[PDB]
């Protein structure tokens, strides 16, 4: 299995530049490459990349989608002189023209598609190419918003035509609607078009009306188009994790892509001149890190647009940091999207409910705090198997059965004082203690699984050694029927609850998932994992995630495992009942970064749906990151 992440660049993409006054087209300027890879080498990123040389593009991969007319026209340039390249330019709206752009851009497509052709080959799991000119603005037969030819068209259709690929999903996040990735692939149901936009009503650029969350796709291709129009700016991390719980993860997890390819343009980051947006840097993390279970981890990001130099830098680290596999930062302050953003996400959620039915609803001088420092764990994960039980460990992974003596002096603390003598319980709980005594205390471990006997004593010296750490807020996810000793009534747990019965739940600070029997019972954990399991965590923010499997589905417990370190900084303790050998394998695997092989296909049941929007209309107003509506005003 592919390990490592590609990073693909060349300083020969920042050799050309604007050559004339224009205040709008100023702004595309060679030091944007310059300061991301400079970004990337300070923090140490670069570095433990692995990188892979650019190349031209040819001519037949460039005729994949652009016509021999435009190609022509282009081909021309590197002879032409200033005046020259200035008439060339006003050909095409929005962009600029320069003696080496040809050059670049057959440079920048040519590094994606050696960044496709590193990921399809299993020579890295996954990578990122930071590019000049951008792509996703370019079509069939025109230069247009800075960009020459499609680097992210290009990339869908080569991985389709030399891996024979049936199922793409293309994520693009830059802050503009790219028009001619959306063009090149509206009939096409192969490859799956994702795109938030600041639109503003179709005021602002590119002013398309075929940019509105009712462009769908066309014939064989509709419901294959999804576009999420911002119709006003200062959209923040709430925004964006509320577009991706509620549009895009439901979607792509349903669709199931081969190979995922993000158009990563940070001009939706805070500081852009271009997006006005509010979100921070570090959410590009989570961006990144909730796609990435998608394809096996198979995820190939491109630079598209990004002009605020300092945003830019952070944005891309935190990219590059998550498909590293290094912990994801915590975010703070998460609430209910605005108004404006439930609206569109509302409005798109409607009109793809015909194609996606987990949509159908039932009728009725810019500054921001410097992003704190992300490091992968000495060892990323420490797993405690039954005693005498010596299995095959990633290499990321170690046993940890040593309990020390200030460890031993606490277990007998706790038992003469909670509890009564089964020495191997006593064991256990030593090594819950230090575990989480190394998960917390140090950036030695990041997380860790301890298999167990009784529950009841586990899970109590678990959590309220958690408490103490201290750990101001911890979740708890729980597979299983039984009650547990934990308290959800000061605001310092949540508990989630995946069970067989049906069981009322009361207060807030609960959320219980009764699914019911059959081959439906996937798909339904999912919607629950996406659509409610995860908005709540993430507008949680524990500290520490700690997670419960009795004894007595688990088809996704790798994916949970996965989505679910997105929090506490990937700090999450689980405690198996029993011992599975599968299912201690697979948790450990998602545990250490290791990528999580596909779902492939059955739709949830209506009682499952129903019990689930039961839950939402219960929850929304405590937990306002579940809103995928605008509330109803009195
Ligand atoms: C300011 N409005 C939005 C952008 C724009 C407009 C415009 C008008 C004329 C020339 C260039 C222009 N530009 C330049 C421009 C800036 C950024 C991007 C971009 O990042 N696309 O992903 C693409 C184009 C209109
Ligand atoms: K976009
Ligand atoms: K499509
Ligand atoms: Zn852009």
């Amino acid at each position: 299995a592919a390990s490592g992440s590609a990073l693909i660049f060349d300083e020969e993409m920042s050799r050309y530049k604007l050559l004339w006054t224009d205040p709008e087209c100023e702004i595309e300027v060679p030091e944007r490459l310059t300061v991301s890879y400079e970004a990337l080498r300070t923090h140490g990123l670069a570095q433990r990349c692995k990188a892979v040389p650019v190349r031209q593009a040819t001519e037949q991969e460039i005729l994949l989608a652009h016509s021999e007319e435009y190609l022509e026209a282009v081909k021309q340039t590197p002879g032409m002189n200033v005046e020259e390249l200035m008439a060339f330019s006003k050909k095409y709206n929005a962009v600029y023209f320069h003696q080496n752009i040809y050059h670049c851009a057959k440079l920048a497509a040519g590094a994606t598609l050696q960044l496709v052709d590193s990921v399809m080959k299993r020579e890295v799991r996954n990578g990122m190419a930071l590019v000049r000119p951008p792509g996703h603005h370019s079509q069939r037969s025109a230069a247009n918003g800075f960009c020459v030819f499609n680097n992210v068209a290009f990339a869908a259709l080569y991985a389709k035509k030399n891996y024979n690929l049936n199922r793409i999903l293309i994520v693009d996040w830059d802050v503009h609607h790219g028009q001619g990735i959306q063009y090149c692939f509206e009939e096409d149901p192969s490859v799956l078009y994702f795109s938030w936009h600041r639109y503003e009503h179709q005021s602002f650029w590119p002013n398309l009306p075929e940019s509105d969350y009712s462009s769908v796709g066309k014939g064989k291709g509709s419901g294959f188009n999804i576009n999420l129009p911002w119709n006003k700016v200062g959209m923040t991390n709430s925004d964006y994790l509320a577009a991706f719980f509620h549009v895009l993860l439901p979607v792509a997890y349903e669709f199931d892509p081969e190979l995922v390819i993000v158009s990563a343009g940070f001009d939706s980051a805070i500081g852009d001149p271009e997006g006005e947006m509010c979100a921070l840097p570090e959410i590009f993390a989570h961006l990144t890190h909730l796609l990435m279970p998608l394809a096996a981890g198979k995820m190939c990001v491109v630079l598209e647009g990004g002009y605020n130099l300092t945003s830019l830098g952070q944005s891309v680290c935190q990219t590059v940091h998550s498909l590293l596999g290094d912990p994801t930062p915590r975010i703070s302050g998460l609430g209910t999207a605005c108004d404006s953003a439930l609206e569109s996400i509302q409005n798109v959620r409607n009109v793809q409910s015909s194609y996606w039915s987990s949509f159908k609803h039932l009728a009725q001088d810019i500054v921001w705090p410097e992003p704190l420092k992300r490091m992968p764990a000495s060892v990323r994960t420490v797993v405690v198997p039954p005693p005498g039980v010596e299995l095959t460990l990633p290499k990321n992974c170690q046993h940890s059965g040593d309990i020390s003596e200030s460890t031993a002096k606490e277990v007998q603390r706790i038992r003469d004082k909670h509890f009564l003598t089964d020495q191997n319980i006593l064991r256990s709980l030593g090594n819950i203690i230090s575990v989480l005594d190394r998960m917390m205390r140090s950036d030695e471990v990041c997380n860790g699984c301890v298999v167990v006997s009784d529950l009841s004593v586990s899970v109590q010296c678990a959590l309220q050694h958690a408490l103490t750490e201290p750990a101001e807020r911890v979740l708890v996810v729980y597979v299983g029927d039984g009650e547990l000793p934990v308290k959800t009534n000061d605001g310092k747990v949540f508990l989630v609850q995946i069970c067989t019965k049906e069981t009322e739940d009361k207060c807030v600070n609960r959320l219980t998932l009764c699914l019911r029997e059959g081959e439906s019972l996937t798909a339904g954990f999912m919607q629950a994992l996406l659509g409610l399991i995860l908005p709540v965590a993430y507008e949680f923010n524990p500290a520490l995630v700690l997670g419960i499997v009795e004894e007595t589905l688990m088809r996704v417990w790798g994916h949970m495992t996965c989505l679910i370190q997105g929090l506490a900084r990937g700090r999450m303790l689980t405690l198996l009942q029993g011992y599975d050998k599968d299912l201690l394998e697979l948790t450990v695997s998602a545990l250490s970064g290791a990528s999580i092989s596909p779902l492939g296909p059955r739709a949830p049941k209506p009682e499952d749906v129903e019990m689930m929007e039961k839950q939402r209309q219960r929850l929304q107003e405590r937990w306002g990151l579940l809103r995928c509506t605008v509330s109803e005003s009195w």
